[PDB]
């Protein structure tokens, strides 16, 4: 019940991975051994080495300090890996016939355990899914069996010598092989010569000249800073940033403007001369998405002489914005340039890293001040190969004022897949409101409401959508034009539109 | 697939049926059938309000009128039989049914009623009405029907009142917060406004200012806000100015969007129907700046303002019909548009007078600076209480745009019974699990920060994963607990952070 045995098995040479912070790389290849919540006190370690990676860095500069490296694990013989469906000790104690007194990880290590449920392998590991929206596990190993582990090093990210975190972060872009593959030396070299470049133009220097270098207001700020970004963005250096940022207005100058006042404001001498503070305060600040050039769930800077412009740029900028909104050195092209590289790899990393986009199962989609998702998993799923009917609930509100819910576009099948127009309905506060559904072609269904629909904060609805299959035969990929719902906002002549993402399954 | 918690017997069960106009007085003489159909069957709610939004003429449902309610009862015995699920397929297998007969047909048979009866007469299914009512819908098999009596709940023609005012008064009824306008006064002093603004000299006078012909938006909107500031110094407006000065979504500037974007979709023959009106006028945004609803609550809540919002929207409408109208009467303004209009403030303030989870609470999503956050499941929304041990709750968060940063969240602590399980407490970015660095900043709250940067946007979303240890197994009192939410802090922006809010119940078990 609390055992799944679909994800449990016995395995020779059981392997796995440990991420290891830096000092411990050479260490720990002597053995585990325990230091001097304690159910489920114990040795962890992850079958995704990529994973493992991500718990390497200075516990002491999490942010931004130096990772240590990768090693892997080996238990020989053989090993039961038993996987657990919760993780509440109590509940697997009961479950299981445990003493409740004794910690979950201590009984696990016992030849009793080992007898009820290793299935004659030597050792138990307990199994957990490592995290939400991670396919990848968390191994939980005795701290004594542990002792009977080989230990191999899989990657010293300090041996490697490179800047800052590239190293670790490098090494997780290996997962993907559309992958961010970036390389933070050339990016660094590039930037900084940018920036030397940058400083010598006769027209950057001139407007300069012009700079209050006095504190001032941070509208003046802004007006000048957006001067200096137009007068910029004219080298040559930055011709292609010029390029790629001119129509996307997240990229305009004015939201550099805001991004380098917002560092200046949050900068002091204190904070400038340490990289993790730094990286603390530039963490917290909203904008980075126009130096990254990120929007619209894409990375559009991908490119190591994109990345750089955008970089060089945006240090110039923040070099001009200290005078006129802060107070102190030069942090502009040493540490502002060293965290705001780090946090383009955390977020570069974000998107490597699969993950449902919005509209696809429980995630929502955000749009025109509407939230709408699928209720559940399941209701995201049109299963196929039967007679009979299925529902689907989609969730919709909005962020304020209300707003309307004009329709729900449909897709049908000719004969395979039908809307039931009885029990398709809309649901608002609890208000049930049937719909009057219209074919427009044979593909697409339009279901229109039969009371006025509106959505806000405090007014949300449930749109159900009952599907009716006549044939038994399974539905084909060139049946279906669409793989979204298409639920219609406001009329602004066109709707908002606001998409659910469906997937065809057989049982 | 038979909840017993919602299944009874009893005696005269009585439901309600919502009912068209013209078979008000005609129902009443007995149900009889008209010449899925696992379903077909006669249907009935136990929420008479519910009932009365079945009564709206089929052929003008958006404007229509309303027919009535009626009572049916059942004499002796009846079984409410609930059902967890409406799949009827599924339905008669696990019930060992006839996988080919309808399924409403066999609740009418005699040997059904045997099996599932409990020695009542017969057998009404029960399910669920709605996501987010507690209501439910009765289904009778026809047969069975004819045994029931029909009485008159009440008869929304018969009270003789303008559109649909006698269904939403009646549907209003429910809740007793609560909007029970009477749309008589609001009609009466909308009319009598809309008459004396008409008169005022400086009306007459910015209005023979009108440029009355066709002209761009940019432009039509600029005169249309000075004609709103004109409009708004009358006294018959005097409340209006005030209430409106303040909240930017009640400004002139959005009156002026909102007539500028109605006589733009009202052509002559839109005009000349109330139904195609409601549907038009039904499907534009920007409608909360004259209903007055902003931010969660209906602040247009007494008929002199609303007859107030309504009267200033129907000038402004008529003023800005010559500049970008299609249409050539102006009539509109004063008849269709003021009908239509008055049924969609019905309906919005129907919906929030019902009840429903605000946001951030359960699993409605809080919205907020361009972040959406959720608990993941309702019962992550749910800390339990008395017990010693563990328990997890699941918020989701995203942003709808760029990355937008998780500074951190603040968490309840009671000193004993409930504290911050500092170790399972984590953070997790597209699968990137992040731990947390929790420091306590008074006796009853704990700020946990990342310890990798977390960023959200498109694409990206994080599953903050809170876990709480009891130490004492006694329960929580409401004098322990300060707050009750837990608080999620975005960007920083006197520095202050976006605080996005995830509501908790305390319960036992």
């Amino acid at each position: 019940d609390v055992v799944d045995s679909s994800k449990s098995f016995v395995m020779e040479n059981f392997s796995s991975y440990h991420g290891t912070k830096p000092g411990y790389v050479d260490s720990i290849q002597k053995g585990i051994q325990k230091p001097k919540d304690d159910d489920w006190e114990g040795f962890y370690s992850t079958d995704n080495k990529y994973d493992a990676a991500g718990y390497s860095v200075d516990n002491e500069n999490p942010l931004s300090g130096k990772a240590g490296g990768v090693v892997k694990v080996t238990y020989p013989g053989l090993t039961k890996v038993l996987a657990l469906k919760v993780d509440n000790a109590e509940t697997i104690k009961k479950e299981l016939g445990l003493s409740l007194t004794e910690p979950l990880m201590e009984q696990v290590g016992t030849e009793e355990f080992i007898k009820r449920f290793g299935d004659g392998a030597s050792r138990v590991v307990l199994s957990l899914p490592f995290a939400e929206g991670s396919s990848s596990v968390k191994y939980i190993n005795n701290w004594e069996q542990a002792k009977a582990l080989s230990v191999e090093l899989e990657i010293n990210f300090e041996t490697r010598g490179k800047r800052g975190q590239d190293a670790m972060y490098e090494y997780m872009a290996q997962a993907c092989a559309s992958c961010i593959n970036l390389d933070w030396d050339v990016i660094r070299d590039k930037t900084k010569t940018k920036i030397e470049s940058l400083k010598e133009h006769g027209p950057i220097k001139n407007k300069m000249s012009e700079s209050p270098n006095k504190t001032v207001s941070e509208e003046k700020a802004k007006q000048y800073l957006e001067e200096f970004h137009q007068t910029a963005l004219e080298h040559p250096e930055l011709s292609e940033l010029k390029t790629v940022t001119g129509t996307n207005p997240v990229f305009a100058g004015a939201n550099y403007a805001a991004w380098a006042v917002n560092v200046a404001q949050v900068i002091d001498s204190e904070t400038a001369d340490n990289l993790e503070k730094t990286t603390a305060a530039l963490s917290i600040l909203p904008g980075i998405g126009s130096v990254m050039g990120i929007a619209d769930g894409a990375v559009h800077h991908n490119t190591e002489e994109i990345v750089a412009q955008s970089i060089a740029l945006s240090s110039l900028m923040v070099a001009q914005a200290i005078p006129l909104v802060g107070e102190l050195v030069g942090f502009a092209a040493y540490n502002f340039v060293e965290s705001i590289i780090n946090l383009f790899q955390v977020v570069h990393n974000s998107y490597n890293r699969p993950a449902y986009s919005p509209g696809h199962k429980t995630q929502p989609f955000l749009h025109d001040g509407y939230a709408v998702s699928w209720n559940t998993v399941e209701d995201s799923i049109i299963r196929t190969g039967f007679q009979g009917e299925s529902g689907h609930d989609i969730k919709i509100t909005a962020e304020n004022t209300p707003l309307p819910i004009a329709g729900v576009l449909l897709p049908t099948i000719p004969g395979k897949l039908d809307v039931n127009k009885s029990k398709t309905h809309i649901s608002v506060n609890g208000r049930k409101i049937r719909m009057r559904c219209r074919a427009i072609d044979g593909d697409v269904t339009f279901c229109r409401p039969k009371s006025p629909v509106y959505v806000g904060n405090g007014v949300h609805a449930n749109l159900h959508v009952a599907f009716h299959r006549s044939s038994s035969e399974k539905i084909h990929s060139n049946e279906i034009s669409s793989d979204s719902i298409g639920v219609l906002g406001y009329q602004k002549k066109v709707n908002s539109k606001l998409s659910l993402f469906f997937e065809i399954k057989s049982m």
